[PDB]
């Protein structure tokens, strides 16, 4: 007779774990993760904020492109988080262990976060990673400000209930640049229409494009620096054909809108 | 030279407090708090379920009613919350040692409950109560069974973040009687403009005085009784003088938007 | 360049996922998990206990062999833990769901099952499974009582800082059964000695040896049957070889002593 | 009909509340809370740590006299606890919230401080404060170190389960200074014999009796100073008459013996 399934892990592309070195991507504002996934450092005078962290097995990485922009792990004030999905949000809490950062996320994101993700509404048990704690639960539109450096939270719910955008205005050349990392759009493999686990599902992503498309932004980023036709391998190049948010929510919406119709289909 | 104050406790109207013998709503659904603070008691063939406990000292009470219901603790299978502050969920820690039920709520009301209402956005430490953990998170308009009655979630934030209305379809001589237990629509000294703790605030509570305008409806509860003309202490006459939604959204949208001016005057 | 390291799954011998049928170990005691993992149920007249649940991928199967004995999901009451590891305690999260079981364990095994058996004193992050809640902690000593039937903890740090050993009374031709019910004495791959993370991890291992010695005990099971001579798969013999408290103790310590000279040399 | 009584706030004598200015306790460890409750303050080169932080309401006066002594609410690291009532943890998750400090407990600790005290094992709901969550568990002699200063956990459970003694070097005219920080030792009330929720109470009390004897101590502190004959109010003299730890013990096992015995009365 047949035994149960082993345990499955959580595989992925191996450019989602290629490591590279940090990518300025404005006066503050570092790319630090790996070609394939985001973690942005923004360096303050009174310490650092980390958004995203990739997967948990970058957390040495990201400690090391710390160091190499003169940030020692102490120096860690504060993580945030598009999503909590373990290809965004793995390596947190080893990260809070090893910095004593705190974390700051809005409630669904925080327990998410709290179970590991585990029993995702739509991804069951496989894509679990270790559970971390939030430390301040944010609103929205709410302000985190360190090092005077203010990060402003939009809720954009879809992809998770918890999914967020930050904005935050950084310079370069003596300008401003206004920095809009928002979460992802996409609804891999999701039951759209009619979901129990996700009632207002639809509602939630239409509303959520509307946000995107009006936020306060020079530069956009996202998790999955595809999504933004970022390509982070390619240098000071990276950032060439990277789209507006109007452009992002747009495709966004677009897929969507197939994906409903197929799923009619 | 003047010590530090004394902790204060959360004191409360003596109706708050009175216990009152169990009130029959419709045909499985009971009143069985005291005479100013709702607690329902849906009984099915499977088990019971409470929306509402009341004050942290009502978990003897309300076991008691329980029980002259028929329900022994275990017997409860369910706790479901309008919001987590002191005087609607403040047995909710007892009931769930002493009967075994599960709690569901949703994200922002299970942060809330899990830190026992402390760091309250406008009320501070003023009134915390024992935490207690929520077993499912639900989310906007997912539906919840016992017994095989239906009770579905529909959020109205305001009063707190995580405020929920739940609806239920009872009986009545043989006729369904759509049950609608809205959330308190409130604001007692809140900053209302600019709140850095909740900054959509405004937009929020506006969008629920809809929802509750266009809930299923054909008898309305409220947390507490007055906010929608219930009498409890009358007995079969507490109906009588009963809002309907739009009613009771109506004089919540007239007091909010009066308290919005004073606020600005 | 080498990316960095897909995350790896926590893989077990075949015969840990074999299902079996139920196996009787005493009137109301059933053996319902794999044939090399302890999942032991105790049926009472008003409802049932779980001890132990195996892997993860376990749960759908406990719950079928539940059923067969009679036992629908919402009749378990109450889930017992040997220790937090994802081979004992794996489906404890999904069991809660599906069963509205509450769990209780002492603190040790809380806090370790809460963060899933993430940051394990000696495992890191290899063995991390869903997280889960403890709706009652218990001490040293402490009696657990369901349908009449009284459970005792014994507390018997080493192989985790939680691991406990559960004692119960049941009964075989009219005469008593005193099941004690062992856990782990095993510390495999340990740091035995100066061991930062647990320093006194040989002085608790030594008097673990003890408590397991003193054990009111009739008839010895452990979470790995192997550990005391048990064989499910051979069904009314399976106990006919089981091991004495005393035996399974000496042949414990006998190994400890062994390894610990093997890590001094 | 006499209403259900209004809840009871936890009130204390007014000496415990009654601020302080910075006392020297040796060359880095300095008393920082009020004349009736230890709060102690040791600063490193790489941040401060808080031993104890007293009442709720203590936490803006501990901030206070941290800025009187250099340390800037950020430059807090770490806090530990002696155990997790109310008037020694009190402020614990406002002092986390406006400091970012980590808080490191063993695991009964760290599930007793996250119910804000509830469900206390004696004394019931009665001095429950605003729950915290561990963001580090430590272990019997586990050491913690900040800034080079390794701190060293003793458990003595009894007082509460997760009673912890604290001990460093510091130093004073040139010669070390071995601080004890022993936790408190009496059982004000408690159910000595036979206490189902703490069945082994008494083994446990005898076991840490002959724990704080042994403490590596040439300066005894206690979390209420007039256990280890401290007077905070009179400044340099305030250590004058301090206890030895075996003088502290011995106190305390002649008072728990009277107790035990009166019980048996
Ligand atoms: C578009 C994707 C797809 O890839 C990841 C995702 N999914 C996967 O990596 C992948 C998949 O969807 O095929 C997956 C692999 C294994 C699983 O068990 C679950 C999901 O991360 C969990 C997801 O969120 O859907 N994330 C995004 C995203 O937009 O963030
Ligand atoms: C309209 C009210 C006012 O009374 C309660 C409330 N407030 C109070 O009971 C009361 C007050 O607002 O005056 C209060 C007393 C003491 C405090 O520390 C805080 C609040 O409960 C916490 C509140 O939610 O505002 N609840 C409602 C409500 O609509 O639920
Ligand atoms: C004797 C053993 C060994 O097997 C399991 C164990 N270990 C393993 O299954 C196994 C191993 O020790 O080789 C393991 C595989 C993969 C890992 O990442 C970690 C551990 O479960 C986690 C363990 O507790 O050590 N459990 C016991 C036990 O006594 O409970
Ligand atoms: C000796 C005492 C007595 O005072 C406090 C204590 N108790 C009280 O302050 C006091 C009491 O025991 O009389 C109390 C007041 C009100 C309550 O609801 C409970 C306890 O703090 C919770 C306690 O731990 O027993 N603490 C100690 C101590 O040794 O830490
Ligand atoms: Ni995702
Ligand atoms: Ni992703
Ligand atoms: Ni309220
Ligand atoms: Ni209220
Ligand atoms: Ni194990
Ligand atoms: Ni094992
Ligand atoms: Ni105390
Ligand atoms: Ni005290």
């Amino acid at each position: 007779e047949a035994p149960l399934p082993q345990l499955r892990a959580y595989t992925v592309d191996a450019s989602w774990l290629q490591p590279m070195a940090p990518l300025q991507v404005a006066d503050h504002t570092w790319q630090i993760g790996t070609e394939d996934l985001t973690a942005l450092l923004v360096q303050t005078a009174e310490g650092a904020v980390l958004l995203d962290g990739g997967m948990p097995q970058m957390a040495g990485h990201l400690l090391d492109n710390m160091k190499l922009r003169g940030v020692a792990p102490q120096d860690l004030r504060l993580i945030l988080l598009s999503h909590a999905h373990a290809d965004h949000a793995g390596p947190v809490a080893e990260l809070k262990r090893r910095t004593g950062a705190h974390v700051a996320a809005n409630a669904e994101t925080a327990v998410l976060l709290a179970r590991g993700g585990s029993n995702d509404l739509h991804f069951g048990d496989g894509i679990t990673y270790p559970p971390a704690s939030a430390d301040r639960i944010i609103m929205d539109g709410e302000v985190v400000t360190v090092g005077g450096i203010a990060f402003t939270a939009h809720f954009m719910p879809g992809h998770t209930p918890g999914s967020t955008a930050w904005t935050w205005t950084d310079t370069r050349d003596g300008k401003p640049v206004r920095i809009a990392y928002a979460d992802s759009l996409s609804a891999p493999g999701y039951q759209l229409k009619g979901n129990p686990r996700y009632p207002r599902l639809i509602e939630d992503y239409k509303r959520s494009f509307a946000t995107v498309r009006a936020l306060p932004c020079d530069l956009l980023l996202t998790p999955h620096p595809g999504a933004s036709n970022w390509n982070y391998a390619v240098g000071s190049k990276a950032s060439a054909e990277a789209l507006t948010c109007n452009a992002y929510a747009d495709a966004a919406e677009k897929k969507f809108d197939a994906q409903l119709a197929r799923e009619t289909a």
